[PDB]
């Protein structure tokens, strides 16, 4: 199955990841209400997830893509937040789980900023917060997120909103731009993603 290794705080993968969480952070149109209020996360942990039989079919999917487009499949770390990340690491992405009702469609959701990812965490627009307080802006419960590599291929570029089943012909990916207001990044098979990290956490609180 999944093997999950703990990271060392002084390992440079673990602050490349934390540099890239800690950085990516803005602030949102909410009142940072949906994900709650906050400048700074304490990263409790970051495992990185050893799974073979993913690991298989997100390689093999890449050489596809990379034929499909001058090859070249174009990887990028990205962000995913969503209630179903211990399915997911143990599983994997499964676009049987994505349904036509999301703001791109059936589509696998990522972001470049982890603040837009945590958004997510707890449900669409935070659904009711965590577990135990039903808070959108718990500062105690442990929110976990992930650290993807997703492979993009060749991107179509959107900014209206279409709700869509699959990739458009002939590209491997959707990019929903601003004018919007951060990039969103939507795959439409789970292979094409793969949890390479995984990272617990805490929002902090400002003064
Ligand atoms: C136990 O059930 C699940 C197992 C899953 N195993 C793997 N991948 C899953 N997903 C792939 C498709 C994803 C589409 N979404 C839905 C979503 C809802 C709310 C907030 C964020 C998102 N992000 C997504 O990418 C959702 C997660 C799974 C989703 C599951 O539940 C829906
Ligand atoms: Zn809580």
């Amino acid at each position: 199955g999944t093997i999950l290794l703990d990271l060392a705080p002084e390992d440079k993968e673990y602050q490349s990841v934390e540099e890239e969480m800690q950085s990516t952070i803005r602030e949102h149109r909410d009142g940072g209400n949906a994900g709650g209020i906050f400048n700074r996360y304490n990263v409790i942990r970051i495992q990185k997830v050893v799974n073979k039989k993913l690991r298989e079919r997100f390689c093999h999917r890449q050489k596809e893509v990379s034929e499909e487009n001058h090859n070249h499949h174009n990887e990028r770390m990205l962000f995913h937040g969503s209630p179903f990340i211990n399915a997911i690491i143990h599983k994997g992405f499964d676009e049987r789980h994505a349904y036509i009702g999301g703001m791109f469609g059936a589509g696998i959701y990522f972001a470049e900023n982890s603040s837009k990812s945590n958004q997510y965490v707890y449900g669409i627009g935070g659904g009711t917060g965590c577990p135990t307080h039903k808070d959108r802006s718990c500062y105690i419960c442990h929110r976990q997120m992930l650290f993807c590599r997703v492979t993009l291929g060749k991107s179509f570029l959107q900014f209206s909103t279409i709700k869509m089943a699959h990739a458009p012909p002939g590209h491997h990916s959707v990019i929903g731009r601003p004018s919007l207001a951060y990039a969103e990044y939507v795959i439409y098979r789970g292979e094409q993603a793969y949890p390479e990290y995984l990272i617990t956490y805490q929002i902090m609180k400002p003064e």
